[PDB]
DNA sequence: CCGACAGCGCATCAGC
DNA sequence: GCTGATGCGC
DNA sequence: GTCGG
């Protein structure tokens, strides 16, 4: 947090370009930017400091100035009083609703959680779930919780069948305290790239959390990823835990080391890594790392036997999960 | 100056 | 129905 | 919005 002014007013610019003007592209730049500054470890004195990181440049840069020398910045101050944008990023606040279904919700005059609450026959599923679930969804999650639901989640995947394995990956493989959601990763051995030889591996772990009332609702769901709602047990008289998010990702078991790498993040992390693989002539995904020919296709998968392998065909020495926050 | 910006599962819809 | 694009969220 | 070539 030594400049965390400043990531917070590059972050509220790129909330304001997702949400609002819809423009990808600067979204991913000024995150970018925040990025590259919440991780300087000076505290910053001007814009021509930091227009020195990379992912800084002009824009940033007087935007910083503005911002060092009155505390505040004025473009934030207009979008702030505008009540159409102020309207538009709220909804997207609410999970299924993106800056798409935001703004079509406020063109029709729905733009309060009430509205939401009373027109809900115009959200889909998830949208539903969201709303429902609006403020359980903006808590955050206590590792000590975390802990918890891995031992339930753990437990339960092992009494559907020892053979799964399950790793919880997101935040809390790096190491947070608190956690926004929790990420599992499965795999079973009947699932490998070369066959499946196990129909419903998902929908049976699935099932078997539901049955113990640990999963609560269902966002979204196919054949390898499953995104729905989970919620810890409570003991006698005690309030409720919040209700929480988890997804579930089955990857191939024999690909377990790129899906492990691409679900502990973090998402700018990936990002940062996927584009340096690509300079250096390779493409990674979730599943494999593979060269890139003379034409950019995609070539074969290469041998990966760990996380550090990955590493070391783009030639970066390994980072610990907990050094990927980024 | 300007092309590229990481990669993809699931839900929904439009055109057929 | 299937196919492709778009939305949304990892 | 930023930047490598
Ligand atoms: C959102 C996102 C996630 N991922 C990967 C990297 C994340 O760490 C992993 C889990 O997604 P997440 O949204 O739960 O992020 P997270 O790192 O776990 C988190 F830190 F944001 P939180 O703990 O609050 O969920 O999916 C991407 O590769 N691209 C993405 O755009
Ligand atoms: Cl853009
Ligand atoms: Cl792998
Ligand atoms: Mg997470
Ligand atoms: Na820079
Ligand atoms: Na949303
Ligand atoms: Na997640």
């Amino acid at each position: 947090t030594l400049n965390g002014g400043i990531t917070d007013m590059l972050t509220e610019l790129a909330n304001f370009e997702k949400n609002v003007s819809q423009a990808i592209h600067k979204y991913n730049a000024y995150r970018k930017a925040a990025s590259v500054i919440a991780k300087y470890p000076h505290k910053i004195k001007s814009g021509a400091e930091a227009k020195k990181l990379p992912g800084v440049g002009t824009k940033i840069l007087e935007k910083i100035d503005e911002f060092l020398a009155t505390g505040k910045l004025r473009k934030l101050e207009k979008i702030r009083q505008d009540d159409t944008s102020s309207s538009i990023n709220f909804l997207t606040r609410v999970s299924g609703i993106g800056p798409s279904a935001a703004r079509k919700f406020v063109d029709e005059g729905i733009k309060t959680l009430e509205d939401l609450r009373k027109n809900e026959d115009k959200l889909n599923h998830h949208q539903r779930i969201g709303l429902k679930y609006f403020g359980d969804f903006e808590k955050r999650i206590p590792r000590e919780e975390m802990l918890q639901m891995q031992d339930i989640v753990l437990n339960e995947v092992k009494k559907v069948d020892s053979e799964y394995i399950a790793t919880v990956c997101g935040s809390f493989r790096r190491g947070a305290e608190s956690s926004g959601d929790m990420d599992v990763l499965l795999t079973h051995p009947s699932f490998t790239s070369e066959s499946t030889k196990q129909p419903k591996l998902l929908h049976q772990v699935v099932e078997q959390l539901q049955k113990v009332h640990f999963i609560t609702d269902t966002l979204s769901k196919g054949e390898t990823k499953f995104m729905g709602v989970c919620q810890l047990p409570s003991k006698n008289d005690e309030k409720e835990y919040p209700h929480r998010r988890i997804d579930i990702r089955l990857i191939p078991k024999d690909q377990y080391y790129c899906g492990v790498l691409y679900f502990t993040g973090s998402d700018i992390f990936n990002k940062n890594m996927r584009a340096h693989a690509l300079e250096k002539g390779f493409t990674i995904n979730e599943y494999t790392i593979r060269p890139l020919g003379v034409t950019g296709v995609a070539g074969e998968p290469l041998p990966v036997d760990s996380e550090k392998d990955i590493f070391d065909y783009i030639q970066w020495k390994y980072r610990e999960p907990k050094d990927r926050s980024e």
